[PDB]
């Protein structure tokens, strides 16, 4: 979200200034920029960031030196396409947390920012909550409030989504007239594929392409190496069943992670499978096949102790059924059937 | 197929020798190559391309040296995966149309060749046809034979593709006994891409990714720039339905090229879209767009004249619906579609 231009907000911040930061927050008619992307003034008048197509820039820029001003956060609808950007003061003052948020970021550890941008109560406005998993900073002003914008909260940012919650005037769920918004910071997610094959390259282009993480792993060296896949976040050499279990013991994979299994070598894939259809759920566990291979490894996971249920949380054969050939095909018939999935 | 090897098998026919040539022609249980994949062995004894993953090249290194010797063809079958080679011998006494498809194939011009791999009379084997959208050379040694080979491979080449195709012995279609590999040498296929918002470029890496040449087109010649496009085959700048209604008039596009609209300015993407939802037919055309924009399109699309049955040829909304947020995503999804509607 503020991701790109966090550097030189940070810089205002610590400098004692005053930034004038606006975020979109929702978006119409396929406007330029999606949720959350920033835009922040300097106290110089330098700007950094882009709230849309340069459609409306100027107007916020305005916008964001009048709220400096007054102090007074704005929510404002602009409307090609419609916008709804949050413009709001930002300053050790009046953000006493975002250095540490920035800590959080730099450290991979998940955060969401939820900010009141509507309420009939004016002063209500522009104040915020700082979520983690574990904890929350910050009081919106009343326990029901506080209570169900965590909890909404959390969701989102397990989910890594950006988002506006509505709420009566006191957090009731359904009511109308508060609105806020969740801003999600949580790292990159990953994708994990097991098996070195040449196919994994294509994989991990499309994960690359999508925003993943890309570790590819396999326990023979000469498969698994950076010469052949160069373009990975990083190449690992293991077992894929101890390699996944430990990232599961560390914390290192949550609910966005994926997984693709390309190896149908029985020394593997089972262990592999016990441990990746066991795990609290990720969001994709696929294993490539043809319809043959298929049905012969769940035969050896059933034989294996796997049951229906958990067996129900495997793709496979792995991608949509896009009739697809060539390997390039395959791939993008993954990734297809990952974000559908996913929604 | 020989693409890869081509210059080197060229270079033996060209000097008077006599290469080995073998050639994947059916593959089973994802066996490493694609059909098509080849082998040269040079007089000397080099051999450039490969027929599996190192895992036949040296049987057939030697059968390939065998046939050379003897200078009888023979299909060999070996079985991770059972694959079927073809191993010839290539000379300018054996194949005399080799330079010629070598210049059909740099000129750009389709071009196939026709092989019997099996035959109950084995004079017939290894003898071929050369095929061309408008001529064809050689002769299976039956005008029953060439006629139905012919036919059946210019369809494959028009689609791009290579196959084993099965005969009675005297060209029976649905009879048993005649195989002929039809080998497709089609330039790559090509996407053309209206409209160069950023989005474009999005579109345009999946484009390159399944193998086509992207052409980048718009009319404003801000947006349509080398600089945003640096990894497009080719930018330009006109009128869509110009440059689309002068590629047709020139034959530079056929029947597996695909379109993206992804414009819903009415001066543009309505003369484009009649230019083409008229043309006989191409593999694909998508116009982007929300629901709302869709149905907007769709009616000025009626007020313009088309009608019902050209209407059906459009993919509106763009892609499947795999409930993709981001650009990325949605140009997952587009590329998704294309793939689907050609299987």
């Amino acid at each position: 979200g503020v991701r790109d231009v966090l550097g030189t907000l940070s810089a205002v911040w610590e400098s004692g200034g005053t930034a004038g930061v606006g975020t979109v927050v929702r978006t119409f008619r396929s406007a330029p920029r999606p949720a959350g992307a920033s835009m922040v003034v300097a106290p110089d008048g330098t700007v950094s960031g882009s709230v849309s197509g340069g459609c409306v820039e100027g107007a916020v820029y305005d916008l964001a030196t009048e709220v400096v001003a007054t102090g007074t956060p704005v929510l404002q609808r602009y409307g090609g396409g419609i916008l709804d950007v949050f413009v709001e003061p930002v300053s050790q003052k009046t953000f006493p947390q975002l250095g540490a948020i920035r800590d959080d970021i730099e450290a991979q550890r998940p955060v969401a920012v939820a900010t009141v941008i509507t309420h009939p109560d004016a002063q209500w406005i522009g104040r915020r909550l700082v979520v983690h998993t574990d904890e929350v900073a910050g009081s919106l002003g009343s326990s029901r409030a506080d209570a169900a914008v965590t909890d909404d909260a959390r969701g989102l940012l397990a989910a890594g989504r950006s988002e506006v919650l509505t709420y009566g005037p006191d957090g009731q769920r359904r009511g109308e007239g508060m609105e806020v918004f969740v801003s999600s910071y949580a790292p990159r997610p990953r994708m994990l594929v097991f098996g070195a094959i040449d196919f994994a390259a294509a994989v991990a282009q499309q994960g690359a392409f999508l925003g993943y993480r890309v570790t590819v792993c396999d326990a023979r060296p000469v498969f698994a190496t950076t010469a052949r896949f160069p373009t990975a976040d990083e190449v690992v050499v293991d077992w894929p069943h101890r390699y996944l279990a430990a990232q599961a013991e560390a914390g290192a994979i949550d609910a966005r992670t994926v997984v693709c299994v390309l190896t149908h070598d029985p020394k593997f894939d089972v262990p592999l499978l016990e441990v990746a259809l066991r795990l609290p759920d990720i969001a994709y566990i696929g294993a490539m096949g043809s319809r043959r291979t298929h049905e012969d490894r769940l035969a050896r996971l059933r034989e294996a102790g796997l049951t229906e249920e958990e067996l129900a949380r495997l793709s496979s054969p792995i991608g949509l059924d896009l009739g697809g050939r060539t390997p390039e095909e395959t791939a993008v018939s993954i990734a297809a059937e990952i974000i559908a999935k996913r929604w």
